[PDB]
């Protein structure tokens, strides 16, 4: 019926999105609180009947065939998903704060001298990846596997994808070979693995889901979110992304491409890596 | 006034386009039985009204709680429920295929495909670029130019996108159009264009720093292939707001002079694009 606190004074606007119709708000109550309001998606049926029966409209602009309005629907189309955090801590304020992103261009030398030492100094575990490759976790979900320990991989649908419609098709290939942290480690030695992922992955997807290769984007991320090579397969409808087909051709055209060339990506303004790369570049 | 729709009775025949992420839907319906397209979009929140509503006693229903977190359905007062509604009546066949969800296909165009197929197709369409020349010659939109390097070969003009209103930096969107004529797209770039491209990158970013106080590391500077028109133009867009980064285009040319004539380009086309069919037939 009522919120867990009484009173609400806006201290800060944590994060806004006009396109997604969402807002995150830091408030002071009674102590601290984060309230998240999100407008809901339309239901086709509710809107259909609304337009047949006298809607509450209010003209904004009109000219010949085009005309915009303000519509005020019945209570049922107006529900807003409202998440509340109380008491809210400093950790909840930084979590919902909009990511202030900054572009950076990392040379091959920057990678060797700054990025990689920083990565190694963090002791990030990818044991969870090895557990998937060893079939200790998620084996039931595997769509396709080339078991070759050098040129093989496992293809697994994203947990968020229910696999009931192709519009949001989203799978990941994780290679069996260990020690390939990212795009930066790729050499011509990896060409057979990369070709397998591209060609066998698309053929598995065509057979399993009836989606042709020209409906799919197949790519990697640099900066990846974890440091064991993995490739995305995504429906077309659904400074970071790198097409697999192009990675392959780059390696064929210039063997040392990914050790020598400059990579561009975004980092959070507060990311310690960003400070390190900026200091080295000036 | 509490106006009504210009037609009566709306029977849905097709859901043209829908996005749960964007909270919009595009509807095609029969009316006066004529075609009609109705577009409903939920509105963004205004901060003043949200804070006002929560300080009172809002209408809510608890879905679920986990300790400090709790999730509800909120039914706000009339003011927060506004839905932007666009009506197109009477709708023609062109209006229906305009709002219909894009059906896209990826294609990989080799250097030979461009020379043999894409370019001849582009040339058979005699798409006028005169509007671009009118801007470069100061016959149109001259007051909208934000910066110019007037050099005929290595210069350019920087103009804000018309959709952008220059009030907030979150959706900063500008275009640089080069003064040099005859550079259709990325496919025409060679090392002789390096001075021009460097100028666009550097003098473009420095002009934005001066005018909008926006540092370059807040910006994405890139080109599209295929572009929407065939006179080289570069996008400058906020990070907070297919593509080829201008800085990478430059480095490709420095490393491999013939890169954009020899290498394979990947892009999406509409399934019904005549070019798509032409390239698929060539490749099959």
């Amino acid at each position: 019926v009522r919120l867990p606190f009484s009173g609400f004074r806006l201290q800060k606007v944590l994060r806004e999105s006009a396109r997604d119709k969402i807002i995150f708000l830091h408030g002071k109550v009674n102590e601290d609180a984060v309230v998240i309001l999100e407008k809901t998606p339309f239901q086709v049926e509710q809107v259909a009947q609304l337009l047949t029966g006298s809607p509450e409209l209010q003209l904004q602009f009109s000219n010949d065939i085009y005309s915009t309005y303000h519509l005020f629907p019945p209570r049922q189309l107006n529900d807003v998903k409202t998440t509340v955090v109380y008491p809210a801590t400093e950790k909840h304020l930084q979590k919902y704060l909009r990511q202030d992103l900054r572009l950076i261009r990392e040379t091959g030398d920057d990678y060797r001298n700054i990025t990689l030492p920083h990565l190694e100094s963090q002791s990030l575990s990818i044991q969870w990846v090895y557990n998937i490759l060893d079939k200790k976790a998620e084996a039931d979900r595997i769509v396709f596997e080339n078991p070759d320990p050098s040129d093989g991989f496992v293809l697994i649908p994203d947990m968020k994808w229910n696999q009931q419609q192709l519009d949001d098709l989203y799978l990941i290939a994780i290679c069996h070979r260990r020690g390939i942290r990212s795009l930066r480690d790729l050499t011509p030695e990896h060409l057979p693995l990369l070709r397998n992922i591209l060609h066998q992955g698309q053929e598995a997807i065509l057979q399993r889901y009836r989606m042709k290769g020209d409906h799919l984007r197949v790519y990697l991320h640099y900066l990846p979110s974890y440091y064991h090579l993995h490739v995305h397969f995504t429906a077309l409808g659904f400074e970071r992304a790198h097409l697999l087909a192009e990675v392959i051709e780059n390696l064929e055209c210039d063997p040392r491409h990914y050790q020598q060339r400059t990579m561009t990506f975004a980092l959070r303004a507060d990311d310690p890596l960003l400070k390190l790369l900026q200091e080295a570049q000036q």
